[PDB]
Protein backbone atom coordinates (compact mmCIF):
# COMPACT_ATOMS: atom_id res chain seq x y z
CA UNK A 1 0.00 0.00 0.00
CA UNK A 2 3.02 2.15 -1.22
CA UNK A 3 3.26 5.14 -3.53
CA UNK A 4 2.99 4.23 -7.16
CA UNK A 5 4.38 6.11 -10.21
CA UNK A 6 1.94 5.96 -13.41
CA UNK A 7 3.68 5.16 -16.75
CA UNK A 8 3.24 4.02 -20.10
CA UNK A 9 5.02 0.94 -19.77
CA UNK A 10 7.04 -1.05 -17.23
CA UNK A 11 9.29 -2.89 -19.42
CA UNK A 12 13.05 -1.61 -19.32
CA UNK A 13 15.42 -2.41 -22.04
CA UNK A 14 17.46 -5.80 -20.70
CA UNK A 15 20.61 -3.34 -20.84
CA UNK A 16 19.55 -0.52 -19.08
CA UNK A 17 18.73 -3.10 -16.44
CA UNK A 18 21.86 -4.52 -16.25
CA UNK A 19 23.78 -1.72 -15.91
CA UNK A 20 21.67 -0.14 -13.54
CA UNK A 21 22.31 -2.91 -11.66
CA UNK A 22 26.01 -3.48 -12.35
CA UNK A 23 26.78 0.27 -11.48
CA UNK A 24 23.99 1.72 -8.96
CA UNK A 25 26.21 0.46 -5.14
CA UNK A 26 29.42 1.88 -6.55
CA UNK A 27 28.06 5.41 -7.71
CA UNK A 28 26.01 5.56 -4.73
CA UNK A 29 29.27 4.70 -2.13
CA UNK A 30 30.95 7.41 -4.54
CA UNK A 31 28.28 10.39 -3.65
CA UNK A 32 27.82 9.56 -0.03
CA UNK A 33 31.37 10.48 0.00
CA UNK A 34 31.18 13.75 -1.49
CA UNK A 35 28.14 14.35 0.29
CA UNK A 36 30.04 13.65 3.66
CA UNK A 37 27.28 10.85 4.72
CA UNK A 38 28.01 7.62 6.77
CA UNK A 39 27.49 4.28 3.96
CA UNK A 40 24.72 1.96 4.37
CA UNK A 41 22.51 -0.71 2.57
CA UNK A 42 22.19 0.94 -0.84
CA UNK A 43 19.19 -1.23 -2.88
CA UNK A 44 17.70 -0.17 -6.31
CA UNK A 45 14.08 0.56 -6.50
CA UNK A 46 11.89 0.17 -9.78
CA UNK A 47 12.39 2.47 -12.25
CA UNK A 48 10.23 5.13 -13.54
CA UNK A 49 9.53 7.47 -16.76
CA UNK A 50 9.05 11.01 -16.94
CA UNK A 51 6.77 12.63 -19.43
CA UNK A 52 6.25 15.93 -21.36
CA UNK A 53 2.63 17.13 -20.54
CA UNK A 54 1.66 15.84 -24.13
CA UNK A 55 2.44 12.31 -23.38
CA UNK A 56 5.97 12.51 -25.28
CA UNK A 57 8.18 9.80 -23.11
CA UNK A 58 11.71 11.11 -21.70
CA UNK A 59 14.35 8.82 -23.40
CA UNK A 60 15.94 8.25 -20.07
CA UNK A 61 15.11 5.69 -17.26
CA UNK A 62 15.29 6.91 -13.67
CA UNK A 63 16.18 4.39 -10.58
CA UNK A 64 15.67 5.31 -7.20
CA UNK A 65 18.60 4.54 -4.55
CA UNK A 66 17.57 3.37 -1.36
CA UNK A 67 19.83 3.22 1.69
CA UNK A 68 18.63 1.69 4.82
CA UNK A 69 14.94 2.12 3.32
CA UNK A 70 14.92 5.99 2.45
CA UNK A 71 15.21 7.11 -0.95
CA UNK A 72 18.59 9.68 -0.98
CA UNK A 73 19.90 9.36 -4.83
CA UNK A 74 18.43 8.62 -8.30
CA UNK A 75 20.50 7.05 -10.79
CA UNK A 76 19.68 8.50 -14.40
CA UNK A 77 20.66 6.27 -17.50
CA UNK A 78 20.55 8.72 -20.79
CA UNK A 79 22.04 8.74 -24.14
CA UNK A 80 25.53 8.68 -24.09
CA UNK A 81 26.53 10.91 -26.74
CA UNK A 82 25.05 12.78 -30.26
CA UNK A 83 25.15 10.10 -32.12
CA UNK A 84 23.13 8.01 -29.72
CA UNK A 85 20.43 10.34 -30.34
CA UNK A 86 19.79 8.71 -33.65
CA UNK A 87 19.70 4.81 -32.06
CA UNK A 88 16.81 3.37 -30.86
CA UNK A 89 16.37 2.51 -26.97
CA UNK A 90 17.57 -0.81 -27.48
CA UNK A 91 20.83 -0.09 -29.21
CA UNK A 92 21.45 3.21 -27.80
CA UNK A 93 24.49 3.60 -25.49
CA UNK A 94 23.84 5.00 -21.90
CA UNK A 95 25.72 6.73 -19.62
CA UNK A 96 25.08 6.30 -16.46
CA UNK A 97 24.85 9.44 -13.39
CA UNK A 98 23.63 9.86 -9.94
CA UNK A 99 22.78 12.79 -8.31
CA UNK A 100 19.49 13.69 -5.86
CA UNK A 101 17.23 14.52 -8.31
CA UNK A 102 14.27 14.60 -6.64
CA UNK A 103 14.97 11.39 -4.27
CA UNK A 104 13.92 13.96 -1.29
CA UNK A 105 10.02 14.76 -3.15
CA UNK A 106 10.15 10.92 -3.60
CA UNK A 107 10.74 9.73 -0.20
CA UNK A 108 8.62 12.27 1.76
CA UNK A 109 5.40 10.53 0.00
CA UNK A 110 7.42 6.49 -0.73
CA UNK A 111 4.57 5.14 2.01
CA UNK A 112 1.71 7.20 0.99
CA UNK A 113 -0.83 5.39 -0.36
CA UNK A 114 -1.62 7.13 -3.90
CA UNK A 115 0.26 7.56 -7.11
CA UNK A 116 1.98 10.23 -9.21
CA UNK A 117 3.00 10.90 -12.26
CA UNK A 118 6.29 13.19 -12.71
CA UNK A 119 6.31 15.28 -15.60
CA UNK A 120 8.42 17.59 -17.13
CA UNK A 121 7.92 21.21 -19.62
CA UNK A 122 11.08 23.63 -20.06
CA UNK A 123 10.88 25.36 -16.25
CA UNK A 124 10.98 21.63 -14.84
CA UNK A 125 10.12 19.04 -13.15
CA UNK A 126 6.46 18.55 -12.01
CA UNK A 127 4.66 15.80 -9.96
CA UNK A 128 0.84 15.12 -10.63
CA UNK A 129 -1.25 13.93 -7.70
CA UNK A 130 -4.79 13.77 -7.11
CA UNK A 131 -5.31 16.06 -10.33
CA UNK A 132 -3.07 18.87 -9.39
CA UNK A 133 0.04 19.56 -10.84
CA UNK A 134 3.20 20.77 -8.44
CA UNK A 135 6.25 22.13 -9.42
CA UNK A 136 9.36 20.03 -7.62
CA UNK A 137 12.42 21.00 -9.45
CA UNK A 138 12.92 24.28 -11.26
CA UNK A 139 15.43 24.09 -14.47
CA UNK A 140 15.72 28.07 -15.45
CA UNK A 141 17.53 28.68 -18.89
CA UNK A 142 18.12 32.16 -20.29
CA UNK A 143 15.11 30.91 -22.98
CA UNK A 144 12.72 30.27 -20.08
CA UNK A 145 13.39 32.74 -17.81
CA UNK A 146 10.87 35.70 -19.20
CA UNK A 147 8.35 33.44 -20.08
CA UNK A 148 5.12 33.31 -19.54
CA UNK A 149 4.03 29.93 -17.43
CA UNK A 150 3.21 26.89 -19.70
CA UNK A 151 -0.19 24.97 -19.41
CA UNK A 152 0.25 22.85 -16.75
CA UNK A 153 -2.52 20.70 -17.83
CA UNK A 154 -2.37 16.68 -18.36
CA UNK A 155 -2.86 16.11 -22.04
CA UNK A 156 -6.23 13.71 -22.38
CA UNK A 157 -3.59 11.68 -24.77
CA UNK A 158 -0.69 11.11 -21.78
CA UNK A 159 -3.83 10.08 -19.68
CA UNK A 160 -4.75 7.67 -22.12
CA UNK A 161 -0.84 6.11 -22.85
CA UNK A 162 -0.28 6.01 -18.93
CA UNK A 163 -1.48 2.10 -18.82
CA UNK A 164 0.61 1.24 -15.48
CA UNK A 165 2.87 1.80 -12.87
CA UNK A 166 5.67 1.38 -11.02
CA UNK A 167 7.06 1.37 -7.37
CA UNK A 168 9.84 2.92 -6.20
CA UNK A 169 9.80 1.23 -3.45
CA UNK A 170 10.41 -2.02 -4.94
CA UNK A 171 13.44 -4.10 -4.50
CA UNK A 172 38.70 3.49 -4.88
CA UNK A 173 39.38 6.87 -6.63
CA UNK A 174 38.16 9.98 -6.27
CA UNK A 175 40.14 13.21 -6.95
CA UNK A 176 38.35 17.14 -6.45
CA UNK A 177 39.14 20.61 -5.67
CA UNK A 178 39.60 20.41 -1.68
CA UNK A 179 37.73 23.78 -1.04
CA UNK A 180 34.59 23.21 -3.52
CA UNK A 181 31.29 23.99 -1.47
CA UNK A 182 27.86 24.57 -2.96
CA UNK A 183 26.74 27.81 -1.22
CA UNK A 184 24.07 29.22 -3.38
CA UNK A 185 21.46 27.19 -6.35
CA UNK A 186 20.59 29.15 -9.08
CA UNK A 187 15.90 28.25 -9.44
CA UNK A 188 14.83 31.43 -10.41
CA UNK A 189 17.19 33.55 -12.34
CA UNK A 190 19.23 32.17 -15.55
CA UNK A 191 23.01 33.28 -14.29
CA UNK A 192 24.20 29.44 -14.53
CA UNK A 193 27.70 30.96 -15.82
CA UNK A 194 27.84 33.08 -12.62
CA UNK A 195 26.77 30.28 -9.86
CA UNK A 196 29.84 28.32 -11.71
CA UNK A 197 32.25 30.86 -11.63
CA UNK A 198 31.30 31.69 -8.46
CA UNK A 199 31.78 28.11 -6.71
CA UNK A 200 35.01 27.62 -8.83
CA UNK A 201 36.43 30.71 -7.81
CA UNK A 202 35.41 30.80 -4.52
CA UNK A 203 37.44 27.10 -4.76
CA UNK A 204 40.61 27.68 -6.20
CA UNK A 205 41.04 30.85 -3.80
CA UNK A 206 39.71 29.58 -0.71
CA UNK A 207 37.24 32.17 -0.16
CA UNK A 208 33.24 32.39 0.17
CA UNK A 209 32.93 36.63 -1.05
CA UNK A 210 31.96 35.45 -4.75
CA UNK A 211 28.32 34.71 -5.45
CA UNK A 212 26.37 34.94 -8.56
CA UNK A 213 24.91 38.34 -8.44
CA UNK A 214 27.74 40.18 -7.27
CA UNK A 215 29.65 38.87 -10.55
CA UNK A 216 26.07 39.24 -12.70
CA UNK A 217 26.18 42.74 -11.30
CA UNK A 218 29.87 43.47 -12.41
CA UNK A 219 29.01 42.59 -15.77
CA UNK A 220 25.82 44.83 -15.81
CA UNK A 221 26.01 47.75 -13.16
CA UNK A 222 23.32 50.07 -15.38
CA UNK A 223 20.33 46.82 -15.48
CA UNK A 224 18.02 47.07 -12.54
CA UNK A 225 17.51 44.58 -9.73
CA UNK A 226 14.67 43.18 -11.50
CA UNK A 227 15.90 42.57 -15.53
CA UNK A 228 19.44 41.33 -13.52
CA UNK A 229 17.73 37.97 -13.12
CA UNK A 230 16.89 37.81 -17.12
CA UNK A 231 20.04 38.76 -18.50
CA UNK A 232 23.09 35.95 -19.90
CA UNK A 233 26.51 35.88 -19.50
CA UNK A 234 28.55 35.25 -22.21
CA UNK A 235 32.23 33.61 -22.83
CA UNK A 236 33.88 36.84 -24.20
CA UNK A 237 32.14 38.37 -20.50
CA UNK A 238 33.51 35.16 -17.95
CA UNK A 239 37.13 35.91 -19.74
CA UNK A 240 37.16 39.46 -18.87
CA UNK A 241 36.13 38.92 -15.05
CA UNK A 242 38.48 36.13 -14.45
CA UNK A 243 41.39 38.17 -15.56
CA UNK A 244 40.05 40.70 -13.05
CA UNK A 245 40.26 38.16 -10.48
CA UNK A 246 43.82 37.12 -11.09
CA UNK A 247 42.89 34.21 -13.83
CA UNK A 248 43.87 33.30 -17.17
CA UNK A 249 41.01 31.57 -18.58
CA UNK A 250 41.31 29.86 -21.78
CA UNK A 251 38.35 28.14 -23.77
CA UNK A 252 39.32 24.78 -25.15
CA UNK A 253 36.68 22.74 -27.49
CA UNK A 254 35.57 19.64 -26.47
CA UNK A 255 35.31 17.32 -23.27
CA UNK A 256 38.51 17.78 -21.50
CA UNK A 257 39.99 14.25 -21.45
CA UNK A 258 40.11 11.92 -17.42
CA UNK A 259 43.21 13.15 -17.08
CA UNK A 260 43.57 16.39 -18.31
CA UNK A 261 40.51 17.11 -15.13
CA UNK A 262 42.73 14.62 -12.63
CA UNK A 263 46.34 17.15 -13.07
CA UNK A 264 44.07 20.65 -13.42
CA UNK A 265 42.41 19.96 -9.96
CA UNK A 266 45.57 18.95 -8.63
CA UNK A 267 46.66 21.93 -10.04
CA UNK A 268 43.99 23.78 -8.62
CA UNK A 269 42.65 24.80 -11.93
CA UNK A 270 38.60 25.16 -12.56
CA UNK A 271 36.55 23.68 -15.09
CA UNK A 272 33.42 25.11 -16.06
CA UNK A 273 31.08 23.09 -18.52
CA UNK A 274 29.72 24.94 -21.38
CA UNK A 275 26.75 22.91 -22.72
CA UNK A 276 24.13 23.83 -25.61
CA UNK A 277 20.48 21.66 -26.33
CA UNK A 278 21.28 19.79 -29.17
CA UNK A 279 17.85 20.71 -30.70
CA UNK A 280 19.83 23.78 -31.94
CA UNK A 281 22.96 23.78 -34.67
CA UNK A 282 26.07 21.89 -33.70
CA UNK A 283 28.20 24.10 -35.45
CA UNK A 284 27.46 27.53 -33.50
CA UNK A 285 28.79 27.30 -29.68
CA UNK A 286 26.30 29.65 -27.82
CA UNK A 287 25.74 29.56 -24.21
CA UNK A 288 22.70 27.08 -22.84
CA UNK A 289 23.67 26.46 -19.34
CA UNK A 290 26.76 26.14 -17.58
CA UNK A 291 28.30 23.80 -14.99
CA UNK A 292 31.39 23.60 -12.91
CA UNK A 293 33.77 20.19 -12.63
CA UNK A 294 34.68 19.24 -9.60
CA UNK A 295 36.93 16.51 -9.61
CA UNK A 296 37.09 12.89 -11.15
CA UNK A 297 36.52 9.49 -9.63
CA UNK A 298 37.49 5.69 -11.16
CA UNK A 299 34.28 3.89 -9.95
CA UNK A 300 33.76 -0.21 -10.88
CA UNK A 301 37.06 0.48 -12.70
CA UNK A 302 35.30 3.53 -15.04
CA UNK A 303 36.14 6.97 -15.45
CA UNK A 304 34.09 9.51 -14.07
CA UNK A 305 33.88 13.26 -13.76
CA UNK A 306 32.46 15.23 -10.80
CA UNK A 307 30.45 18.06 -11.27
CA UNK A 308 28.19 20.59 -10.20
CA UNK A 309 24.55 21.88 -11.56
CA UNK A 310 23.82 25.25 -10.15
CA UNK A 311 20.35 23.75 -10.26
CA UNK A 312 20.86 21.76 -7.86
CA UNK A 313 22.53 20.86 -3.88
CA UNK A 314 24.43 18.15 -4.34
CA UNK A 315 27.15 16.85 -6.93
CA UNK A 316 26.64 14.70 -9.91
CA UNK A 317 28.70 11.86 -11.12
CA UNK A 318 28.55 10.75 -14.30
CA UNK A 319 30.90 8.50 -17.30
CA UNK A 320 33.49 10.81 -18.28
CA UNK A 321 32.69 10.06 -21.79
CA UNK A 322 29.94 10.64 -22.14
CA UNK A 323 29.25 14.44 -24.01
CA UNK A 324 25.72 14.98 -23.36
CA UNK A 325 23.93 16.03 -20.34
CA UNK A 326 20.53 15.32 -19.86
CA UNK A 327 17.65 17.95 -18.55
CA UNK A 328 14.35 18.75 -18.58
CA UNK A 329 12.03 19.11 -21.23
CA UNK A 330 13.53 15.47 -22.51
CA UNK A 331 16.34 18.24 -23.75
CA UNK A 332 20.08 16.96 -24.43
CA UNK A 333 22.36 19.06 -23.83
CA UNK A 334 26.31 18.55 -25.73
CA UNK A 335 29.37 19.53 -23.95
CA UNK A 336 31.02 21.63 -26.18
CA UNK A 337 33.83 23.02 -24.62
CA UNK A 338 34.86 24.57 -21.34
CA UNK A 339 36.44 27.75 -19.82
CA UNK A 340 39.53 26.93 -17.78
CA UNK A 341 41.05 28.98 -15.66
CA UNK A 342 44.78 28.93 -15.48
CA UNK A 343 46.69 30.93 -13.36
CA UNK A 344 48.10 34.55 -14.68
CA UNK A 345 51.45 34.59 -15.94
CA UNK A 346 54.30 36.89 -14.44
Amino acid sequence: KQLEINVKSDKVPQKVKDLAQQQFAGYAKALDKQSNAKTGKYELGEAFKIYKFNGEEDNSYYYPVIKDGKIVYTLTLSPKNKDDLNKSKEDMNYSVKISNFIAKDLDQIKDKNSNITVLTDEKGFYFEEDGKVRLVKATPLANNIKEKESAKTVSPQLKQELKTTVTPTKVQYENTLKNFKIREQQFDNSWCAGFSMAALLNATKNTDTYNAHDIMRTLYPEVSEQDLPNCATFPNQMIEYGKSQGRDIHYQEGVPSYNQVDQLTKDNVGIMILAQSVSQNPNDPHLGHALAVVGNAKINDQEKLIYWNPWDTELSIQDADSSLLHLSFNRDYNWYGSMIGYLEVP
